[PDB]
Parts: C-alpha cells; structure tokens; sequence
C-alpha cells in the first residue's frame, strides 16, 4: 500500500547491475555450475535485504556507492539459502543445486572482503564479516533451519514458532540493516541497538504477515495459534513496536518507518 | 617415512582441542545440527591444513597462539567440503547433512572474523578471509568440484585431470599455507610467490601419489594417463619442484620440505 512496493524497484535494479560485475568476475563461465549461480542470484525475490541496507545507510549519509558491497554481499547469503531450501532433502544438476549454494555463501564472504568501502565503512569491514557470519550460521539461519525441521511434523508453541522465524528470517534481515549502518563508520554502528530493536519486530511481522495473507486468499501458522484476529492485532502491535524503536533514532528515519508499514500493510 | 607421520598427531591434537572452544559457543546444543557439526568436525582426518598454518607460521616466527584461528578456520571449510561430499546427491538427517555443511563454512568465517590473532596478523585479517573466500568458492574448491562433475562420466585429458585436483584440492592446501604466513604480517605476506610455487606442486603431488597407492595395494587416475611409472616419475618431479621453490625462501623450509617428501613418500 504504500510508494515501498516500486521503492523496492529502484533499487532491485542495482542490486542485480551489481551482483552481475561480480559473476563476472568468475572465471569458466561456460561452465554449468556458475550458470546456476547466474539464475539462482538473478532470479532472486523483491531484495527487501539489499535494500534495507541501502535505505539505512542513506539515511546515515552514505553514498550508494558505498553500500553496493553489503548489498550485494548480503543478498548472496540469501539467494544461497533459498537453493538449498528448494532441496528434494530438505522439501520431500540436483549436484549442481548444492554446489551453487555452497558457491554463492563463499560469494558472499568474497563480496564483504574485497568490494569497495568508504573510509568510515573501512573500519567496520571486519564487524560487517563478523555480522554476516553470525547471521548466517548455527546462531542464525542455520540454527533457525534445524528449528524448522523438528518443527515440521509437530504442531508447536507460539514461542517456538517465533523463536524459529526470528533466527531462520530475523537474523539475516537485522543483518541488512546492520550492514547498511555500519557502512557508516562508528557513526552508523552507534545506532545498532535502535536498529536492532527495529530489524527483530520487523523481521517477525514479516512473518506474521504472511500467514495472515496465506489465510486471506482462498500446521503451525501465526493464525493457528491465535486465530486471524489475535494475529493481525499482533502484526499491528509490531508495528508498532518498529516505529517506537525507530522514535530512537536521531536521523531521518522515514523510508524505515515506511518500510515496517509496508510489510504488514502489503497486498502481497 | 618421515617424521611427520606422528608430528601432524602433535598438532591434530590442537585443532581439536581448538575447534571445540568454538562449537562450546554455539546455542543450542541438545539440538542436532550441533550435534552433526561436532562429529563431522572432530571426525575429519589427518589435519594436513592446519598443520600447514602452524608450521607455516612457525617458520615465520610466530606463537602458536597466533595460529589457532587461521589453523581452526580452514579445517572448518575442509570439513564442509567432505560432508557435502558424501551426499547422496553427489555420490549416487540427509538434510540435516546439508545443513552441517553450510552451517561448518560460515563457522570457519565466523573464526576468521572473531579469533585472536597477533598485532601481525591482524593487518591480514580481512587478506585472510578474502584468501580463504577465493579458494573455497567458485574459484576454487568449487570451481572444482564443478569439474570433477562433468569428468565423472567420461576419462579426460590429464591437463583437465590436473586442473581438476588443482581447483579441488589445491586451492585449499595452498589457502592453508597462505594462512599461515600471513598470520605473520607483512614479512609472511612477502613470502606468498614461493609458499604458493611450493603449495601447488605438493598439492598436486599429493593426489598423483594417491592414485599410486591406489594401484599398489591390491577412470581417469594419473596413472591410467601415464602409467605407473610415468605417475611416480611425475610425483618425483613435483617433489623437486616443491624442494626448488623452498630454496627461495630465507627461513627455515626444514618441516615445509619435510611434509613435500612425506606426500609422496607415505604409505599411507
């Protein structure tokens, strides 16, 4: 509902202009397996991620110029995440569906450690790989992918069900954003805690918000566990929790704001 | 033959001491995937990586306290790579095989990015994690593994057959030496055009001599493309090639040559 949906398109269009020059970097071209990593990362999704950090270190007073690599760096990580997510394993050149998983998180890494950064981004380019790490791993995505796998046959807590969307989707999303602040300098890194504060109830509304869209269009769901009303009050109470944090924030904290909206306002 | 079949035991002991400090990090561990992690991790092997950054390193005046985290981040990677290895989608709580690996490749950056290192290294850190990004992904380890795919049908030129192990092994073996050095600085930086000489020839070797074994203890191998004793005259002149570059170096190449010999010595 809100100017997010076409934002998202400005934007989604560096991001692949971007991630491109880094493809073609890779030497055997020809060869199958950086083709799959061509599709699988050019294909993609609307890139809430890539943009959440250029929104944010905008926002900061960063060039786009300097947020390409986070941006790019971060969108790999979840591009990687989706492949090995459409797995037969994981669902029930499959080979090659695994390698350019594998290929694309080591993408990531390449990104953050060789792309170009401001000079304040400079100094924060060790915390945004710690970062990226984090989010990614057993303290992260992969910690929140072995919580959805035990989570898959039963039905389960309401906690549960959070705890496992807020480190399988929480984690790299609140990654984005710490990316685009810390591309920043200690500037941008000072205002994590408010950021974080933010990323955790957006990251969670998303959710929320799907399940709500799941319903209205016609398991352990969000609506399951709280009926369509007792969810859709907790997306609104998110929101608001969102917009608090970003209350905050002493810098223009619009597009942000605007973005948590758009999450649990979206058609989608 | 030589005594590094009993020296890399003083070490492997070490890195498993030292890898376990950093799954103890990890949440969660009543939770499988640690589980997963903590075996094909503390399983592994004989450790040649790590025992390449420490000796490495010592070479070049270094404690071994200022090794553990290059020496516990690449084993990290090579552990991934096995597990991966072993999937039914490549050979032919499978899932939970998957997961392990990706979740073992990002711990390896998360090392690199969060361990100790002396005032020396960590002028390389982000070198060290571009080194270790560059020889793990489509570049190398990947790039590889990507080969040895279309060659698993079809018997190949030994030209391919090398490029193969270079990418897929070699990569990796040299990453371990690279680590190594630049955990010393600048003065470890300096020495890369000789350690690299001598890590592609051993690396290489370190296969052609598999395939002599393999032979010699009862496709495409080397010794199918060159015959028996055509494989063992190319192992012998890797092992001078290695020994060659060695002398480049004004340090002591003792336990560096010492391990070039063992590779094609053993009877592993």
């Amino acid at each position: 509902h809100h100017h997010s949906l076409e934002a998202l398109s400005s934007y989604q269009q560096r991001n692949n202009q971007q991630l491109d020059q880094w493809l073609n970097r890779i030497p055997f071209q020809t060869l199958p397996l950086i083709e799959a990593m061509r599709y699988g990362l050019l294909l993609g999704g609307k890139r809430a991620r890539p943009y959440l950090v250029y929104i944010t270190g905008q926002m900061l007073g960063c060039e786009l110029s300097d947020l390409d690599t986070p941006a790019s760096a971060v969108e790999c990580i979840h591009a990687y995440s989706l492949i090995h997510d459409d797995l037969p394993a994981m669902d029930d050149d499959e080979a090659t569906a695994i390698l350019t998983g594998d290929a694309l998180q080591t993408l990531a890494f390449t990104i953050l450690a060789e792309g170009d950064l401001s000079a304040a981004g400079e100094t924060q380019r060790v915390a945004m790989l710690q970062a990226l790490a984090e989010a990614s791993g057993a303290q992260g995505m992969c910690l929140g992918q072995a919580l959805d796998l035990a989570a898959e046959n039963r039905l389960i807590s309401l906690e549960e069900l959070e705890t496992i969307h807020r480190n399988k989707t929480g984690a790299l999303m609140r990654c984005a954003i710490r990316l685009g602040a810390l591309a920043a300098g200690e500037k941008g890194r000072a205002m994590l805690p408010h950021l974080d504060r933010y990323a955790e109830a957006v990251g969670l509304a998303f959710q929320v918000q799907d399940d709500i869209l799941d319903i209205i269009s016609d398991k352990s769901t969000y609506p399951a566990l709280l009926g369509l009303e007792g969810a859709q009050q907790k997306a609104h109470t998110l929101l608001q929790e969102a917009l608090l944090a970003l209350e905050a924030i002493p810098y223009n904290t619009e597009h942000l704001e605007e973005f948590a909206r758009y999450v649990v306002e979206r058609k989608n």
